[PDB]
């Protein structure tokens, strides 16, 4: 470990009612454990602390003291993660709760089974805290993860791959290797493949001194990863941008000798915003559970561009959705 991890333990504010028995479940061992496995990076330590004025079904996050997010999360019952309002058509009223435009639908134990048998996929209560704790906990990657944190694992791997790691770091500093692990973090993408990052930064690194335009590289040399992540073992769930939408992009892309930018006027922003914003709105797939999917010309200027206001719906270029088995386009923007 090192301070950045150690001098800055997470906060979950529980009710008290749930205290005993989330103890018992060990949330807190099983999220750091698990965050591991599924990221490649370790947690800070994670504190329990009773809410005061918390329902029996609510949960606070807080990095650095400071609340970053309230989950509902309804213990007792189970989440429709692939929800329809044809289940309110079988007689069936969803316990329902709204984060933004995203919706949450959770129903009886004994509904559940009879949903099951319908093709409707289910998740228990902890199953979906974890998720929903991991999705913010990779967000904000940046408050517990840096150069300490990447140059232990360069040197986990050189114990390994000594000349890649030789190779690597010719053409790439710890520095930036540290920044490209957390732009991938950041959108939620694992790094615990670190043999196949380094590979790919062997490769472009030499060539592509821009970090955004280097992480563009390494997220497709990492496609199958990528892919196999998001899916799950499950069919990937999308939503499509129109060609209308991508165009709008484009066109507002200017490449410098540096850098390359979206240039978009700000009424002309905060419109293609609201149209955003109006096609995501009758969704009954919560974000964190979808992706957006675009063309790579456009893939990370659309993530910059919404992720204001939907910070947890990822976008992936259909490059990186190579690999992908059975995929499910509910809706196209
Ligand atoms: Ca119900
Ligand atoms: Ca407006
Ligand atoms: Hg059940
Ligand atoms: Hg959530
Ligand atoms: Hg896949």
């Amino acid at each position: 470990g090192s301070h950045m991890t150690e001098t800055v333990p997470l906060i979950l504010l529980v009710p008290k009612s749930r205290r005993e028995d989330l103890e018992k479940a060990q949330l807190a061992e099983r999220l750091r454990s698990q965050f591991f496995i599924d990221y490649g990076v370790r947690l800070p330590e994670v504190l329990l602390r009773d809410g005061e004025g918390l329902d029996d079904n609510s949960i606070v996050l807080l990095i650095n003291e400071i609340r970053v997010e309230q989950f509902t999360v309804y213990f007792d019952l189970m989440r429709v993660v692939n929800y329809s309002d044809e289940v309110v058509s079988f007689g069936i009223n969803p316990t329902i709760h709204q984060q933004g435009s995203s919706q949450y639908f959770w129903v009886t134990h004994e509904e559940g089974e009879k949903l099951r048998e319908l093709g409707y996929v289910l998740r228990n209560a902890l199953d979906e805290l974890y998720h929903c704790l991991a999705v913010t906990l990779a967000r904000n990657v940046n408050e517990y993860f840096g150069i300490q944190e990447t140059k232990h694992m360069l040197d986990q791997l050189e114990a390994k791959f000594p000349d890649l790691l030789k190779e690597v770091l010719r053409h790439a500093t710890v520095q930036r290797i540290s920044e490209v692990l957390q732009r991938l973090l950041s959108e939620r993408v694992s790094v615990r493949n670190m043999k196949l990052i380094m590979e790919a930064l062997a490769l472009w690194a030499p060539r592509e001194k821009d970090v955004i335009n280097l992480v563009e590289h390494i997220r497709g040399a990492m496609a199958r990863y990528i892919c196999h992540k998001f899916a799950n073992g499950g069919e990937l769930r999308a939503v499509m941008v129109s060609a209308e939408v991508e165009d709008v992009i484009r066109k507002g892309i200017r490449q410098t000798s540096g850098s390359t930018f979206l240039s978009l006027d700000p009424e002309a922003s905060a419109n293609l915003m609201d149209l955003i914003t109006l096609k995501l709105d009758d969704l009954l797939i919560a974000h964190k559970d979808l992706v957006l999917l675009t063309s790579v010309d456009v893939r990370r200027f659309i993530k910059k561009m919404i992720e204001g206001r939907f910070p947890d719906l990822e976008v992936l270029s259909f490059g990186e959705i190579a690999d992908s088995k059975s995929v499910n386009v509910i809706k196209t923007i």
